């Protein structure tokens, strides 16, 4: 397959293409949701030793399908509990109180929100890779 093997066409397409994912503070996302109303993802994980959250972040989060679905349609809030610890104290105090609160205890776990804090839905790690993810939670939020 010539046309396979052929690439880097000189039209360019998608100017938006993709964008990297912006973390918010879980009291700015709140904040924005107030007003906008959108969903907040929690991220619960443990990033220097859960081996599964560093691939439902390089392999969902840092996925350009979930890049692009949750710059336009969420609030993403990043809440990690590492071996070497390294947040503000009042950072870890509010970490503590959210693990606590939606009742997180496995990780990678993913937690939608809304502005007054009820929950719509939630998920874990998932096969399928990130398109397959954003599907899911469109359809766990009612979005369409």
């Amino acid at each position: 397959a010539r046309r396979r093997a052929s690439g880097e066409n000189l039209q360019q397409t998608r100017p938006i293409a993709a964008a990297n994912l912006q973390w918010e503070s879980y009291a700015e996302a709140l904040e924005h949701s107030k007003q906008d109303h959108k969903p907040i993802g929690l991220f619960f994980t443990g990033s220097d030793w859960c081996m599964w959250c560093i691939k439902m972040q390089d392999q969902i989060l840092q996925s350009s399908e979930f890049k692009h679905f949750a710059g336009v349609h969420l609030h993403m809030v990043e809440v990690d509990f590492p071996q070497k610890n390294h947040q503000p104290e009042e950072q870890r105090q509010k970490n503590q109180e959210l693990k606590a609160q939606y009742k997180v205890t496995g990780f990678p776990e993913l937690v939608f929100i809304d502005a007054e804090g009820k929950q719509l839905a939630r998920m874990g790690f998932e096969p399928g890779g990130g398109a397959a993810y954003v599907s899911k939670v469109k359809s766990a939020l009612k979005l369409r």
